[PDB]
């Protein structure tokens, strides 16, 4: 499994487990450059796993559907934990021999909000918040866990999808800094993202309808066409089209 370990953490060896996780993914090939996810893929494929391993050499294996990097279970080894609502498939083809628990809520942002009881905004992240997330869920506690997710989350799959959310944690190894809403717009437009990305290649690389993100700065900021610095710059998978 593509494995990253917080023993030899660095900013290039977080880089480099982001640039493995995206390429492990399979590819309907690039629009504007940017790799396109699969609309189907056959049961056996459906599935990819990473290893996270926290300073004390404890593991937990999180299992992504390919087909939108979206996390649907994890296990201790011993004991895996499923969201609600996913791929009907998934317990069968995962985590054999585990004992499988269903976790309370989906994996969608609002519905781990309910249950951390607090915004992604008021949650920490960095690779020391990485390895509490990881000891979090090893010793998984049901109070504790939601908090938990929505830093494996955003470490990994909001990570692979864009080059500013990989930077922002590679930049915070030894730190800690709570995401700003720039990053969450980011995450929040990502299916209309690549939805307009793709609409864009049969309109001369304008937009159908406009995607509004907070710049860095904390501005508002219209998206109208691939030329933006968020297309050119920052994406890199996109949701097929079909799935938009
Ligand atoms: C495809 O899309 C691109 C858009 O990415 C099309 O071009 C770009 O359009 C944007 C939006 O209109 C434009 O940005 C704005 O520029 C205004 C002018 O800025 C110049 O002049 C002022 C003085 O008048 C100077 O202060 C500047 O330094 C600059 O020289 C600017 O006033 C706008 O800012 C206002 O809004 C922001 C909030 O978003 C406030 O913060 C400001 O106080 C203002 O109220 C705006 O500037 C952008 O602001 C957000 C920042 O994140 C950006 O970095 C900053 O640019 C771009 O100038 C324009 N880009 C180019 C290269 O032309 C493009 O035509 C289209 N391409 C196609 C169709 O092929």
């Amino acid at each position: 499994n593509v494995r990253f370990d917080l023993s030899s953490a660095t900013s290039s060896s977080y880089k480099t487990f982001i640039k493995n996780l995206r390429e492990a993914l399979p590819k309907d090939g690039k629009v504007y450059d940017i790799p396109v996810l699969l609309s189907t893929v056959m049961d056996s494929r459906r599935f990819i796993l990473i290893d996270l391993v926290n300073y004390d050499g404890q593991s937990i294996t999180a299992a992504i559907d390919v087909l939108n990097v979206y996390i649907v279970a994890y296990s201790t080894g011993t004991v895996s934990y499923f969201f609600q609502q996913v791929p009907a498939q998934a317990p069968k083809l995962l985590f054999k021999g585990t004992q499988q628990r269903t976790l309370p809520y989906t994996g969608n942002y609002e519905n781990l909000q309910t249950a951390a009881k607090k915004l992604r905004e008021n949650i920490e992240l960095g690779l020391p918040a990485l390895d509490s997330a990881i000891t979090t869920l090893f010793h998984y506690n049901a109070e504790a866990a939601a908090s938990a997710l929505l830093v494996l989350i955003q470490t990994t799959s909001e990570a692979a999808r864009f080059r500013y959310i990989e930077l922002q944690i590679a930049n915070n190894v030894g730190t800690k800094f709570k995401p700003s809403q720039t990053i969450i717009s980011l995450e929040n437009n990502w299916s209309a993202l690549s939805k307009q990305i793709q609409i864009a290649k049969n309109k001369n690389g304008q937009f159908e309808t406009p995607v509004i993100l907070i710049d860095p700065q904390g501005n508002r900021v219209q998206i109208t066409n691939v030329t933006s610095n968020v297309v050119t710059q920052n994406i890199q998978l996109l949701l097929n089209i079909g799935a938009t």
